[PDB]
């Protein structure tokens, strides 16, 4: 019988946490789907406009409000763009693990699956001198032998799974991982992604429009006392007008008086310490 | 030859019906498309939230407004959460049949369906120890035959078609079906689903324009005397965000002095009180 | 290639609107692939619309005096003649949709010949009418269309998006005015959701739908154009949207400077100009 | 070691620059993806719209409040529309290269590329008198070969890639190149177009809708002090309900003191006076 996720207690009379995370694809999703598009410049282009553009922006807005950031890092990014990298660990963001060129993990075997890990840790160990204790599987997709690795490499938590709207003890083996739980509806690859013959329908929100999405999401957290993970992307969110409308969220959050606005591992770090116990789903059976 | 269905009489001044329906699918509809998203731990942790965290959320919200949810539960999401299946019976909701791995009937013969519909039957009598009368089809479509092997199986009513504002009574031959229509505006699917490599473009709504799409039918329906059939999912409509604007709606809807909103076997029953004259769409001939 | 001058509209209104309804129901599904048939959910969605639209329009349309023209496929009149004969009976016009609303693309002169004679005879003998009108079905056409149109002595086309004026299209010796509509003034890219068929799950509220038409109109007002909205009673002819519709049609009343207007009535005004007949070519390559 | 664009200096203290710009693709895209295209007079004829309709009608617009205009003009679009390209011309507004028949990139090899500047310029000077000075790539993609070729042909600015929100100099060897930067979110195309077997969904916005987005990049933009590039194609943008939506936001922004709307020739010159260091991406290495 597997029990439900409860909720955490969170500290200094706070009863909401909310964690603002980047996910620094870059060209690294599109590589890894079809290796030809390295051919094309304008698609390279709109890609590189994440570490190029979008993370200064980001990294102004997160320092503007004194806001902690955790940004999920594929080593390839890291080794195309090592001082974009650099400026967020530099400016005392965390970095976390995203694969090495955010690799698909269907049909990954464990074997396959310890070298991205390795070649991630790697990458991000030489350009930028992290050991990332946080992990977020490439395209929010893992296998069920993926948390075992996980395990085996010592890290802290994991933010890939959506069972849940509190953080959890994902139980692996004889001990645990904890999991900082994410949505759908948060993440801006669904508003404003549109990379031809990669990615969209061509379908591009506006970003009040994508604030309302979230702003109603995090109003129902703040009733159930959740972790609310906003994740969004470089490439997309650090495009002018929606980092002007992230801005004004960040600043409406930060005045929240019962919201606690941390990083990542530092979350994870707090829900450590409450020795919950750990719970895990279960593959599916079938006859 | 056909006739529209004509509008029923709502019991003790009522002047429509609203029923409030949530399809348990969790992971059943990836599963039968391809078993291959068993492996899917992500995919597989999104569709589970449904079971977990959405039933609990909504029979919270069903609770504190005392409205009657009709919750179509696949037999397989019964086997794979038995508690949260159980749960739902014991809050007093009815439970209607849904498949059992979800199955499309696209191409099925009499015989592959009436395994399935005993199948359903006895993975919910074995864990919610309910026998539905309510059947819905999964993905919405089912066969020329399936309404006569729904009379045979002696369920009340079907709630899958979508020809009709009205309930109505479904030409069965010497058997008996209701029919309480359904229509895709009026399901959460298409406002707020999004699973790679399964279904969704990527467009998700707000909260706000969904219910705003509801309402919009909900006042026109009002005007017209049928029955309001909601369909929600409780891996979507029970995530935070939108659980609190369906919510707010729920409250709406219960302060509409001329809207009953009841359980569908309760709407079932008094449709079949009317002693309605059949009908049914024949298969199109070219 | 010349483009299309304005026209002239009567005595004091300086703009034509047209309220267009085409009655496809079943037969775009069909066609595209017959095994449709067999899929009861989806063929009791297309059925609504002649059985639950046409009288919910026709309704509308009634109550603000308001001409319509119904497109209808010659398989829509054969498998629903009662809604069809029901439009006809309420005065308003009939207009030719092909026959199972056959796609034209890589037909020759033969096989779109007759179709043609299919429809017409099909219009005859279920509801007592002669189409004037054709819509080709999906809005795709051969360079050869028009003449083929010419020849069956019809007074108009609705189906070319090369301008907001009515104009007459070059046909050689004979005659066929052209009265163009668009993507944007149709409401199937707003509101239709059909698994397997048409739709990636997109369901626009009816508001929106409407703030676009409306903002279509205003300009067009300033234009001088004919604004040829399209509909399809199994969208249109739900409930909340057609509520907003039949807002939007009161709204369009009391617009003193538009002349809201039957389609062989406006084509009829057109052909009294005596304008000068163009038409675009095929594009040639190399 | 790439460096980001870094902002530009705007003349008559305007600390942004604005660019209305127009693809006069109208049947080219099609006819180059399948020439079966040409057979569907429906489909033409909605493609037809935007030179005999769109043109006249943003011209009439352009010249209501003096905005000067670019017009990117397929060559095959010249040929097969002479006389509203040649209206564009006369009305003194800017003509730009975009390809003879809109061809896709993709896969192109320098002399095949090479043989399209050729063809679309003779189109354009045979059509409307105009030598062009600015380009911008059929479906914004071009290969990394691409600019050199563009420096080559003598052309003063491309406008195809989206790295930046500045414009900037393209390292192009001993030559010379202005980048005038895009963005999928200035674009109409994924916000109104609906071309059954060639593009869209079934999605058409509403023209409230498509300002609103422009206008929250437009306002963030003027804080950023870049260069705001609009694109929109007549054949979409030519439609009563549009063109009404774009004529007020063009009077909105013509009232904007801040803003240089101006040609994109105008806005490259004063780039190039400005002799910035040049700068390129470079394709992505993979092992
Ligand atoms: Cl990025
Ligand atoms: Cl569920
Ligand atoms: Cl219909
Ligand atoms: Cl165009
Ligand atoms: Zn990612
Ligand atoms: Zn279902
Ligand atoms: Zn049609
Ligand atoms: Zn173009």
């Amino acid at each position: 019988e597997l029990t439900p996720a409860a909720p955490v207690s969170w500290p200094d009379g706070k009863t909401c946490a909310v964690a603002f995370t980047f996910d620094v694809d870059a060209e690294s999703p599109l590589l890894t789907t079809d290796p030809a598009f390295a051919d094309r410049m304008g698609t390279m282009s709109h890609q590189a406009y994440g570490p190029l553009v979008g993370v200064p922006r980001l990294l102004g807005i997160l320092d503007e409000f004194n806001v902690p950031g955790t940004f999920f890092v594929p080593g390839y990014t890291a080794h195309r763009h090592p001082e974009p990298i650099r400026s967020i660990a530099r400016a005392g963001h965390e970095i976390a693990h995203h694969g090495y060129l955010h690799e698909s993990l269907v049909g990954a075997d464990e074997d396959t699956e310890r070298k991205i890990l390795t070649r991630g840790i790697e990458a991000l160990e030489e350009v930028a001198g992290v050991h990332p204790v946080g992990y977020r599987a490439p395209m929010w997709e893992m296998n069920w032998h993926t948390p075992k690795l996980l395990a085996e490499f010592g890290f802290l938590y994991d933010s890939t799974l959506m069972d849940s709207d509190h953080p959890y003890e994902l139980a692996v083996g004889d001990g645990s991982l904890v999991e900082l739980p994410v949505s759908w509806a948060l993440d801006d690859w669904q508003q404003y992604c549109f990379v031809p013959d990669f990615s969209g329908t061509g379908l591009i929100e506006t970003p009040a429009k994508a604030i309302e999405l979230w702003r109603a999401e995090l109003n129902a957290m703040r009733d159930i006392g959740g972790a609310w993970v906003l994740t969004n992307h470089p490439f997309l969110s650090g495009r002018p007008g929606r980092a002007a409308a992230l801005r004004e969220f960040i600043a409406e959050v930060c005045a929240m008086d019962d919201v606690w606005v941390a990083g990542m591992s530092q979350i994870a770090e707090h829900v450590r310490a409450q020795k919950l116990t750990p719970r895990t789903l279960t593959r599916p059976e079938l006859t």
